[PDB]
């Protein structure tokens, strides 16, 4: 029930999915088939310096409760999130080629593909995701796409649990 991903171990604690490759364009028009997860389910995502709750849909982020100790120990968590989510909005947000390769010289997998280009500068991914207003839910706060705090808006989905 758990593995890898972006530097986080992510646990399944509810729900599962059935795998069905999807071929799409990127952003930069560039075609990834992608391994799409049919069907909903919940996390829970541990790192160094950040943990989350991601509940998600297929190609949909529902909710994501993200902890950490910094504004970008935070940030990488969305990052990760984000892309794990395989939403539209994300694969839309690419805006270079996806040739990224291990020291072997073997291609990443696609999901890896997108995290690496994201991990490069993560404005596009952030600005274009989507904003909401919020409610103000005392412990949680907003995150706008600048990574900033906000009490009357947030990333769509996404609120921080604070300290």
């Amino acid at each position: 029930s758990s593995f890898s991903f972006g530097g986080f171990t992510f646990k399944r604690t509810s729900g599962s999915s059935v795998k069905k490759e999807e071929e799409v364009l990127t952003g930069n028009l560039q075609t990834l088939k992608i391994r799409v997860h049919e069907g909903y389910e919940e996390f829970t995502m541990v790192g160094r310096r950040a943990t989350a709750i991601l509940r998600k849909a297929t190609r949909r982020l529902i909710q994501l409760i993200v902890s950490g100790r910094d504004e970008q120990s935070i940030a990488e968590a969305i990052i990760v999130a984000m892309v794990f989510s395989q939403e539209d909005c994300m694969i839309k947000a690419v805006r270079g080629d996806l040739n990224f390769v291990n020291r072997a010289n073997q291609r990443l997998n696609p999901m890896h593909q997108l995290l690496r280009h994201f991990q490069k500068d993560a404005k596009v991914l952030f600005q274009n995701w989507g904003i909401e207003s919020i409610d103000n839910v005392m412990g949680m706060i907003g995150i706008l796409p600048d990574m900033t705090p906000s009490t009357e808006m947030s990333l769509r989905g996404i609120r921080v649990s604070k300290m």
